């Protein structure tokens, strides 16, 4: 869990910044050297976030090397090079509608995953899932994540905080209840974000009116490009009630058989 600081070595440039902290490249000497992205700060957030990605073992799960108190308090991961998946495919709108099928089905396996392990992510989003290849995604940014508790298949919020309102579910808005059914309306949003090549969703919306437009039944659009069977996926994760919504089980399953109709259709 501790690393050794002398062990580590940060590079000067920023590799990228946020509300959150910032991101620094690194490399840590292992008989082998291992780059690494460093989360830098809140130390109980930090530590928190360490705790929930140091029992996560999953291939679409950034893995944590460690924890590193320095200057500043250190989240050590495995670097994912090719940065942020929003960012990403707003740098390269050429990438195929089959290459992005193949990692938002990445993305639901992480999940899926993450639903069997009863963890609740909180901030499932496009910025928060990072490229290893164009072809290799997993999810990061662990810091709002809970374990669910052994009775409970929801974490409750006591009151309202910092929120990506245009990411959650009616419910976790409604009630301050996160499921991994509210886990699966964020990746509906992030299905959209995907298919729009990294574009922010409810554009020049308020939070309020999302919630407004959502209430009334009204949902985004088909992006330009993206197959019926995607749009559909994408409705279903934004079913209104928790009950008939469905798992990540079931998402996994329809993104899977998708994923192998174009790979046959392809060729
Ligand atoms: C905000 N900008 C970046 O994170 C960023 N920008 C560029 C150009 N990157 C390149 C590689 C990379 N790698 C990488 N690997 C493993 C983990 C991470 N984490 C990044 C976060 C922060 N979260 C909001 C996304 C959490 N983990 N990051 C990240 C970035």
């Amino acid at each position: 869990v501790y690393l050794d600081r002398k062990l580590l070595t940060l590079e000067d440039k920023e590799l990228g910044s946020g509300n959150f902290g910032t991101v620094k490249k690194g490399y840590y000497q292992m008989k082998v050297v291992k780059t690494v992205a460093v989360k830098i700060l809140l130390k109980d957030e930090l530590l928190a976030e360490a705790n929930v990605m140091q029992q996560l073992d999953n291939p679409y799960i950034v893995r944590m090397i460690g924890i590193c108190e320095a200057e500043s308090w250190m989240l050590v991961m495995e670097m994912a090079e090719l940065g942020p998946l929003n960012k990403y495919l707003q740098q390269n709108r050429h990438v195929k509608d089959k290459n992005i099928i193949e990692l938002v089905h990445q993305v639901s396996m992480g999940m899926k995953y993450l639903e069997e392990s009863n963890f609740v992510h909180r901030d499932l989003a496009a910025r928060n899932v990072l490229l290893v290849t164009q072809h290799y995604a997993k999810i990061s940014d662990f810091g709002l994540s809970k374990a669910l508790r052994a009775d409970e298949n929801y974490y409750k919020a006591q009151t309202h905080g910092k929120w990506p309102v245009k990411w959650y579910a009616p419910e976790c808005i409604n009630y301050y209840k996160f499921s991994s059914k509210s886990d699966v309306w964020s990746f509906g949003v992030l299905m959209w974000e995907a298919f729009s090549y990294g574009q922010k969703p409810y554009r020049g919306m308020k939070g309020s009116e999302v919630t407004a437009m959502l209430e009334k039944g009204e949902r985004m659009g088909c992006p330009a490009g993206c197959p019926r069977e995607m749009y559909d996926l994408m409705n279903l994760c934004w079913t209104y009630d928790v009950e008939n919504r469905p798992g990540f089980a079931a998402v996994e399953l329809r993104l899977r058989n998708y994923y192998y109709d174009v790979v046959n259709h392809h060729h």
